[PDB]
């Protein structure tokens, strides 16, 4: 309503662009919503999704994750802080996953959309679990355009969380591969900021995080666990008009601590 929505509307008057909220609560079915429908870019939290969809493929080809994946130097694009020392030997999939997650490790990235048929096989796994929103274009680093009025390499606030409910809680993965998912996301690191800074410490919390470099266009979603009680889910996304628009964190982890301290 009208008391949910105001402070979202001031943060991002304070901020200077746009702010997609959704957060779902999997116990109740209470959610809180702020622009959950319009569109915002991915940038890397695409990735996540990316792991996810090896993971599922997984359950269909025995033996993926231990693909060993061989490339060679011109493989290597910009931020692939973990495939560039794994060059002389290979990485298999599913430590490429691990990469992509964790460390939002570009070429990871394209060569796991590679091996699912480039972006169009990502949106395809999308579609496969109900999501008609998600979409990939591109590949890295030619997504993180984030140009005003492009639906490309997109995804709502809304659409991101259901998809991440159905792959983290419900019955789109199986539970080997669920784990592995969970874990990943626990275990991710660039989202301190964002997210995790709206929970309370005790509260275990799952992310991925991206981050576009330009038109003030980052984000976060996340899985919390509060404690003996039903999960949340919840996305975070932001955008801003001007292509040297900084993006902001702090607006994240308050957006985010809005939607959780909103929830019934
Ligand atoms: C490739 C970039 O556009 C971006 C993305 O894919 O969204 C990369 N992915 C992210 C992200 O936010 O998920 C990052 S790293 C992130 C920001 N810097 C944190 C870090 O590790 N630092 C050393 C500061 C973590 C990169 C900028």
């Amino acid at each position: 309503t009208n008391l949910v929505a105001e402070p979202f509307a001031k943060l991002e008057q304070d901020f200077g662009g746009s702010i997609g909220v959704y957060a779902m609560d999997t116990g109740s079915g209470a959610t809180v919503s702020y622009r959950a429908e319009e569109r915002f870019p991915l940038c890397g939290s695409f990735k996540g999704f990316l792991a996810a969809a090896v993971l599922a493929r997984s359950q269909q080809q025995a033996g993926l994750l231990d693909t060993p994946i061989r490339y060679g130097k011109n493989a290597l694009v910009p931020w692939s802080p973990i495939s560039e020392k794994y060059l002389t030997t290979g990485m298999t999939v599913a430590e490429l996953s691990a990469a992509a997650v964790q460390y939002s490790d570009n070429a990871a990235a394209n060569l796991l959309l590679k091996e699912l048929g480039g972006p169009a096989g990502l949106t395809a796994f999308m579609r496969s679990i109900g999501d008609t929103t998600f979409r990939l274009d591109r590949w890295e680093l030619e997504l993180n355009s984030a140009i005003p009025g492009d639906a490309r390499d997109t995804s709502s606030p809304r659409a991101v969380t259901e998809s991440l409910q159905k792959l983290t809680l419900g019955s789109a993965l199986a539970a080997p591969q669920r784990q592995q998912f969970v874990d990943w996301l626990k275990g991710n690191p660039t989202g301190n900021h964002r997210i995790r800074a709206a929970v309370p410490a005790d509260w275990a919390v799952g992310d991925k995080t991206g981050t576009c470099g330009v038109y003030g266009t980052a984000n976060d979603y996340a899985v919390v666990w509060p404690t003996g009680r039903a999960p949340i889910v919840l996305a975070v996304y932001t955008r801003a008009p001007n292509k040297d628009d900084k993006h902001s964190e702090a607006v994240i982890a308050a957006a985010a601590r809005l939607a959780l301290e909103g929830l019934g």
